[PDB]
This record gives C-alpha cells, structure tokens and sequence, in this order.
C-alpha cells in the first residue's frame, strides 16, 4: 500500500477530500506523512475512528518524545492531555457546560443574533454571512462568556486566526500571535483578580487563588483553548451549515415550516458538514492492532470525522442531508473523554442564530452560483469558506 501525503486536498469545495472516502472504501488503516515528514496511520470508517478517539491506549498528547508530529506550530494547552491531570481539568469545568447551564444563555444569544441581522438589513443585501454572523456571533458568545471585553474581540479575532492556519504563516509570525495572546490572557488574568465580574475566567482565577497546584498559567491555558475552541470550529459551522441549507432548498423550506426540526437539523449539518478538513490526533502508548494491521507503540494515528460522518457502514445515503435522521451519532463533537467541553453551546448556538437567520428572511437565496465557492484553509486543521454571499 502506498503512503499518502497529508493533509488532503478537496477537488470541489462543497464536498470533503475524496481521499478520505477512497482510503475509506479501500484501506482500514491507511499509511500517511503527515506535513513535517513523519509518517503516521489514518482511520476513517465509523467504528474505528470512534474506537481511536475513545480508546486509552491513544493519547491526545502532542510532547511525547521521539513521537511523530503533526505540525511544528505548538502551544501549550492544558487541557490536551491524558488522565489523569485531563479528569481533573474537564471536572474543574464541565458543570458550566452542561445542557441545563447553557440553556439560561438561549435569552441572551437570541438579543446577540438579533442584533447581527439587524445590522445586515441596514447595509442592504448582498450580504456574506461569514463577516455579518459566522464570525461575529460566536466570538461574542464566547468572548462574554469568557470576560473578553468587547474592544478587544478584533485583536484576539487576529490572533486566532493566525493560530488555527496550521500553513501560510511562517513560524515568526505564528509565533507572534501565539506569544501576544498569552500574554494578553495573562494581563486578563491579572485583571479578573483586581476587579472581578460575572464571567468565568474570573471564577476560574478565584478558583486558582485557593489552590496551589492550579497556577495562573493553568488559568491561562485554559482561557486559551477556550477561546480558541470555543470561536473557529463554532464559526467555520455556522457558515458551512447555512450554505448547506441553502444546497438543500427543499430541506430548508421544510425546516422554516417547521422549527420544531431545528435541534435534530443542526446534529445533522454536523454530519454533513464538517468544521474543517484535518483528521484528529492521536499516539499510541502500547502496541495496538486494528484488523490486520499491528500498531507500534509510539506511532501516529488520525481520525477522520470527516469521513466517518460519510461512512455508508452506519449512516443511509450519506451525501444526503435528513434533518430528522434517527440515530445521528456523528462524530462532528468528537467521541470519549475528550467529547466536546462545548457540545451544548455549539447545539444551542448553531440552532438560535440559523433559526433566527430563518425567521428574518423567508427568500434568503445563494447571491451566486456554487462554482465561485472557495475552500479557505486548504492546508490548516480547520476551514471555512471565504465567502457565502446571500440575499433575501
Ligand atoms: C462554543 C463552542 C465550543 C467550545 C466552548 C468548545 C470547547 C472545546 C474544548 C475545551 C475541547 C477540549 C475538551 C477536552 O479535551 O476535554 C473541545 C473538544 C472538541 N471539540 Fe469543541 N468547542 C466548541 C465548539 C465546537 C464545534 C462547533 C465543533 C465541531 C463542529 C467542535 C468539535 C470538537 C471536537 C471534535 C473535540 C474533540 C477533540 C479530540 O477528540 O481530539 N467543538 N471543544
């Protein structure tokens, strides 16, 4: 079998790298060199991606020595680790991420969505709606939730972005954004315990206050894969999911007419439509085999949601779109320990602003033709389109 060179590249950009579905069909472990020459193996039927991202013997960790890497452009992040330090970290926050907790922000993201559709009705259709709401709403929603201050969201929008381009940055500039946000967050830290508000960093910083083992840099990192997290893929999303709706005509006048669609359409657009092209990392701590394939401690493996989300093994006609498909586990918010600390928010997110979209313009329509569509990030972990022009 031939090893094949990673990340993979999409032929039209409404659709996932056909790679993926090739190897699928073809190879149940595939052989890859990742970006910076290492080799690794790549998974990508259903089963066995949720078996790699859930798994114990697979760490998430990126800073085992003599491991193959993905990329070269690291940062410190805490939270992507392996238990039992991780245990501790996930039960430090996940009572603020639970269904009920997010629940009491619905009031509050439906004003913020309101108010962004407010704005597009005033400069007057075309609009794109990645700038006026794939963007804006989400990094509002996390940037409040997190203590962000308003004037600060265009900075930390720089910085992330430069973060999740895992190519077309050089190391310095890449670098620069990763250095200057650090140390913004440890002036926020710093901050939120001189003059404490109604957000969780600083509910965070009280927490590190008392307990000598959680440092400032803790609270720190934390508030970084926050950030990040809880802005790029949240963001890529919405877009992508809003295209797709407007790709499926009759999917979306059947989702106006009834809202009552909207919670079980959204897990579906996160099957149909991923947050970025980049399979999931994982190593090995002991040997593993998967089939007929034997993996050495200490070896690469990715999985591809991407894919799996795609596999005809579990899901029927998978290239179409059902907005009540029965049984829709996907693995769009990940699979195990390290399910998605915000699966509640993106649910909640992703249902008030497209519902909202909805409600707003009852002829909302593609401004162009699908072929003038362009796949932004071809060589990065996540992607969005560059622009989804619509008007109503
Ligand atoms: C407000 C929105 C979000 C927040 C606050 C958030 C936060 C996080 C955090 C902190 C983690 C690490 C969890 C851990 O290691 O224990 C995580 C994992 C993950 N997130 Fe999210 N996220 C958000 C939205 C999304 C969206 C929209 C997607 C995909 C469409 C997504 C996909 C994933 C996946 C696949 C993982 C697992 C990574 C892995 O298994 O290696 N997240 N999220």
């Amino acid at each position: 079998a031939t090893r094949h060179p990673y990340p993979f590249d999409r032929a039209v950009p409404t659709a996932i790298p056909p790679l993926y579905e090739e190897l699928r069909e073809t190879e149940r472990v595939a052989a890859i060199t990742m970006a910076t020459g290492d080799p690794g193996f790549l998974v990508t039927r259903y089963e066995d991606v949720r078996f790699v991202l859930s798994d114990p013997r697979f760490s998430v960790r990126q800073d085992l020595p003599g491991a193959p890497r993905l990329t070269e452009m690291t940062f410190e992040s805490v939270m992507t680790t392996d238990p039992p330090v991780h245990t501790r970290l996930r039960r430090l926050l996940s009572r603020d991420f639970t269904a009920r907790r997010i629940e009491r922000m619905r009031p509050r993201l439906e004003e913020i969505a309101e108010g962004l559709l407010d704005e597009m009705e005033k400069k007057g259709a075309p609009a794109d709606i990645v700038e006026s709401l794939a963007v804006p709403f989400p990094i509002t929603v996390i940037c409040e939730l997190l203590g962000v201050p308003m004037v600060d969201v265009a900075r930390f929008r720089g910085w992330a972005d430069t973060m999740v381009s895992l190519t077309g940055y050089s190391m310095e500039d890449w670098t620069a954004a990763r250095d200057a946000l650090e140390s913004y967050l440890d002036g926020l830290v710093a901050a939120k315990r001189e003059n404490p508000g109604s957000d969780l960093l600083s509910a965070l910083v009280a927490t590190a206050a008392e307990d000598n083992e959680l440092t400032d840099h803790d609270v720190r990192s934390l508030s970084l894969i926050l950030l990040l997290a809880g802005y790029e893929p949240a963001s890529n999303q919405l877009g992508s999911s809003v295209l797709t709706l407007l790709r499926f005509p009759d999917r979306l006048a059947e989702l106006r007419r009834d809202p009552g669609l909207l919670p079980s359409a959204v897990e579906e657009l996160m099957r149909y439509a991923p947050a970025g092209d980049g399979a999931l990392f994982r190593v090995t701590l002991e040997d593993v085999t998967i089939g007929d394939t034997h993996i050495p401690a200490n070896s690469a493996v990715l999985a591809s949601t991407q894919a799996a989300n795609w596999d005809p093994r579990r899901f029927d006609d998978p290239t179409g779109l059902r907005l009540d498909r029965p049984d829709n586990q996907h693995t769009a918010l990940g699979h195990g320990i390290h399910f998605c600390l915000g699966a509640a928010l993106a649910r909640v997110e992703l249902q008030v602003a497209i519902g909202a979209l909805l409600r707003r313009f009852p002829r909302l329509a593609l401004a162009t033709d699908e072929s003038g569509l362009r796949w932004s990030s071809p060589g990065s972990m996540l992607s969005g389109f560059a622009e989804i022009p619509v008007t109503w």
